[PDB]
């Protein structure tokens, strides 16, 4: 139906592929499109990054560019937007004034983890009044069989299970990251997760949306198209509904 979206960056050729890959909707990490021109029928989806990105003049654009707002990229991980639960409560009045649509930040693991980032944000959250519309994940599988897409499956489940919202998808790939360098699954392994991931994504009727990490190989080596040209993955992403 409408599930399936992309993170994207203007590369040269972004409107052709994202209007070749089939993406529904579309987000960026930022609070507009960052140069992209979307095709007909692709929804921009704003986000605010980080504490840094709470300004009126961010919060203006974002609602100006779209009617969903993501929240914080991975607060939970000092390399990413690195704040505490007690911050992104504190900032939230001014997302959730906007009155958009609005996901939880997104962390980077863990948000079935009873006292871990997630749960203390949904909890002080619920104990402030907030609100809190979807829950969008981020996971990156480290077994690259068969067996991936019922671990995603089952990551997904325990999330909605805990905190009954809607969930989105907004970064998923396989990769690896527990070594010295990343580890990425071969061509053909990860077209046929692809294929698997998005069939289990489009019937869990839980899941609103979805997006592959990333459109582009200049993004990521997990990239579903270099230029304008889809690799094998990118061919399986566009058969996806
Ligand atoms: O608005 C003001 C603000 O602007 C910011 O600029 C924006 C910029 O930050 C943004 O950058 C994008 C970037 O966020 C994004 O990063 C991804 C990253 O999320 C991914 O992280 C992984 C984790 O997901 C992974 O988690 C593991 C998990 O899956 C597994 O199940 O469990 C593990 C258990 O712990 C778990 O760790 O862990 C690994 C290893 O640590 C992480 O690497 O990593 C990918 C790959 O490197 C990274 O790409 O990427 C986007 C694509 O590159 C970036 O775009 O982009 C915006 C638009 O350009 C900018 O606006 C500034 O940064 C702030 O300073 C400003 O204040």
């Amino acid at each position: 139906g409408t599930k399936k979206g992309v993170s994207a960056a203007a590369f040269s050729g972004v409107t052709a592929a994202l209007g070749d890959v089939g993406a529904r909707w579309f987000y960026t990490w930022a609070a507009d499109p960052q140069g992209i021109t979307a095709p007909a029928g692709t929804e921009f989806v704003p986000m605010i990054w980080g504490r840094d990105s709470v300004t009126a003049d961010q919060l203006q654009r974002a609602k100006a560019a779209g009617s969903t707002l993501l929240a914080f990229n991975e607060p939970d991980l000092a390399g990413q937007a690195n704040m505490s639960v007690e911050t992104a409560l504190d900032l939230w009045p001014q997302l959730q004034a906007t009155g958009m649509r609005l996901g939880a930040p997104a962390v980077a693991y863990g948000g079935d983890t009873p006292g871990g980032w997630l749960d203390r944000f949904m909890s002080g959250a619920a104990a402030r009044g907030y609100r809190v519309d979807f829950i969008p994940l981020h996971w990156y599988g480290g077994d690259f069989s068969a067996a991936a897409t019922g671990q995603l499956q089952s990551y997904l489940q325990a999330v909605y299970n805990r905190y009954h919202r809607p969930i989105w998808l907004t970064q998923y790939a396989l990769t690896d990251f527990s070594g010295s360098t990343p580890r990425y699954p071969s061509a053909a392994e990860q077209a046929d997760f692809v294929s698997r991931s998005t069939a289990m994504l489009n019937g869990l009727s839980f899941v609103e949306r979805y997006a592959w990490f990333s459109l582009s190989t200049s993004t990521t080596p997990t990239g579903l198209y270099t230029g304008t040209t889809p690799n094998s993955s990118g061919v399986a992403y566009r058969a996806a509904g």
